[PDB]
């Protein structure tokens, strides 16, 4: 528990694929150079930890999962001075080191400490030197994309985490880890979004609804909001959406009819599911000429384009961590939480004890929630 | 307002070559200019026509890449009159549509067909054709039909240019240079001292090197695998070529290990499964641009994980400009020595002869061949 010796705490483990998390008592050894050691208060499960858990994907074990989340700094590695105990903390997956060509540059958000560009779901499974800071029954444990939040003592790179406001709600501001942040500003930075313009927002869950939250703050004057179960359409309305549309209760292809709607398509869209049918549709959507779609979940690894669309004007791209340079925007919106510029609440529907956390990737795998707050 | 009577170039059905006639021309109607051809190329675009593979309307006058005269006009026009020289095109600009007004696109609402452009602006405004042949309509192609002596054009498909300009050179602004020289400049948007590579060597890869240069590039990569196309591109602007057909690796991964982590923009200038794959690898992580010109095939896949990681795609249209107001000014750049045109004429060939001068391109033995009458 104090400085400089090995903690014994709580924590979730997967010793293998298509297996639910077992509770285990673990140890997680003291931050090395450039390392922090944080206490973490409140974490939410993100579809991409369950996606790990996919027999038909690449991933490694026994893991660690869990990576959006917040907390309180216990103790540092050596010759750090940025940090200090007692500090409150927010890490995620996206790093900043600010000291290469990527880091550099306005127009991306990617950096050079990142390795695998095919598989980034495995990348960041170790610290550094290479070696694991978990243990548990003899056997070392991987690390998860540089965060791993399913234990009550974690450690991180310094280029992965930002201190913010000292009276900060830790329970709530959690969301900025990664989901909020993510849809936010793949709206605002990624599509750009512009004052009077029309936009399309496909899949309502947390991501959806934050890109939703960015596109009104944009100033569009009209957001159309897709999505397969229509009981998530009346969190989307009172955040901003102003059409609603059901694939499964249409005559002809969702595409055609939002295109029948606008009177030949909207400005942008924004693809906040990822499968083959909504890939597709949100491309054929877009208005000929200067029509723009972003890409932001992705299910399947690849997605088809007529060659007769780019060639008439459309364009298509796509987001990581919604565009943000990590380390210096995440304490701004901390800020503008504090000054009421948007309700992180409207996305949280449940609360639950750690213990639990196998009923809260049940609720989510049954489209039954938004975020699931899980506390320590 | 008489009937010419001239010879022009007929394809009456899909599979057999163009077939040389004698027609009639009638004369120009409201806001329509009749025109007397003085140089035409053939295009790649032309000869697709024929294949029964493809879709196509028949019977038709081919032919979309020339420069010329004026005639005479129809009634209530004054922007032109006889002797006057013009350059018509397929992108028209009407002035007196929506999408005309708007300056992010250079499309117009004359444009009807969005999934098969070939085959649009087959008649005029009021829905009739100009040509006749023994005693049968014949159709138009793409609102130019150059393939024949004397022609008829919509006002929104010609512009009138410089009284000095030689019109046995010119012709290339109606089609191939135009849009190579405008993929780079407004559509791929190249930047001073970045890098980009240039996939097809044929007239609109050539014109895309040339506009990379005009544009400020450092370094500009030239990719065919048809070796005998490199001393041209050297001569136009290339700093670095390669041939696929002589490379074990593949070559986007021989660009990204040359380049240190790929180039800044790619442009497609062939438009093969093959070449659309690799122009999109090529490019760098974070900020990578691809930009689609040539279209061989119907699609191009695209992996998720490539856009999420920064690359973007895009596509040219007749290079992004707004036909009527631009042409005039790309005349006026080769006046005064901007750029040079005459390298890009490879022959030359007496109309008659427009079934050689095909079979020449299909040889990959050369770039443009000048057709005079
Ligand atoms: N690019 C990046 O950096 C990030 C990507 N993501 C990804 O974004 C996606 C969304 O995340 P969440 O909102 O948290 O997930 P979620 O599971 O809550 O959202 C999915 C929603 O899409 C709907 N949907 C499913 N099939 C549909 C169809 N055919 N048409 C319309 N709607 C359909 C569902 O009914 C549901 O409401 C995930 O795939 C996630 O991994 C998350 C964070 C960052
Ligand atoms: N988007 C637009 O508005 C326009 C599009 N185009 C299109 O652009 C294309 C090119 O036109 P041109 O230069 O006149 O044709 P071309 O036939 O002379 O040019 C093709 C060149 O690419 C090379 N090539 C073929 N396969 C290759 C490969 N795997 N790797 C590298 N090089 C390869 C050939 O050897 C040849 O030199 C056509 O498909 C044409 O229809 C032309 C004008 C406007
Ligand atoms: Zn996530
Ligand atoms: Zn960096
Ligand atoms: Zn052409
Ligand atoms: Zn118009």
């Amino acid at each position: 528990g104090t400085q400089g010796k090995v903690i014994k705490c709580k924590a979730a483990i997967a010793w293998k694929t298509g297996s639910p998390l077992c509770i285990e008592e673990i140890e997680v050894s003291p931050p090395k150079a450039c390392e922090v050691r944080i206490q973490v208060i409140a974490t939410c499960v993100c579809p991409t930890d369950i996606n790990a858990t996919d027999p038909k994907k690449k991933a490694l074990f026994p893991v660690v999962l869990g990576h959006e989340c917040a907390g309180i700094v216990e103790s540092v590695g050596p010759g750090v001075t940025n940090f200090k105990p007692g500090d409150k903390v927010i890490p995620f997956f996206a790093p900043q080191c600010k000291r290469c060509k990527l880091c550099l540059s306005p127009l991306t958000n990617l950096c050079g400490k990142l390795r695998n560009f095919k598989y980034p779901t495995i990348d960041q499974e170790l610290m550094e030197d290479r070696t694991s800071r978990f243990t548990c029954k003899g056997r070392s444990i991987y690390h998860f994309m540089g965060v791993s939040s399913f234990s009550q003592y974690t450690v991180v790179s310094e280029a992965n985490l930002a201190r913010v406001d000292d009276e900060a709600n830790l329970e709530r501001v959690c969301l900025i880890g990664c989901g909020f942040s993510s849809g936010y500003g793949a709206a605002i930075n990624t599509a750009k979004v512009t004052p009077g313009s029309t936009c399309a927002v496909f899949g309502l869950g947390c991501v959806g609804l934050s890109a939703i939250i960015g596109c009104k703050i944009a100033g569009a004057s009209r957001i159309i909001a897709i999505d397969i179960n229509g009981e998530k359409f009346p969190k989307a309305k009172a955040l901003g959406a102003t059409d609603c549309l059901n694939p499964r209760e249409l005559d002809k292809p969702v595409q055609d009819v939002i295109t029948e709607l606008t009177a030949g398509g909207v400005d942008y869209s924004l693809d906040c599911a990822g499968t083959a049918q909504t890939l597709k549709a949100a491309v054929d959507c877009t208005v000929l000429g200067w029509g723009s779609c972003t890409v932001v979940g992705a299910k399947v690894d690849e997605m088809t384009i007529p060659t007769v669309d780019v060639i008439l004007g459309r364009s298509i791209n796509g987001t990581f961590f919604g565009g943000w340079k990590s380390v210096d925007s995440v304490p701004n919106l901390v800020s503008d939480y504090k000054n009421k510029k948007f309700d992180l609440d409207l996305l949280v529907t449940h609360a639950l004890p750690f213990e639990s956390i196998n009923d809260a990737i049940d609720l989510m795998k049954e489209g039954k929630s938004i975020r699931t707050i899980l506390t320590f």
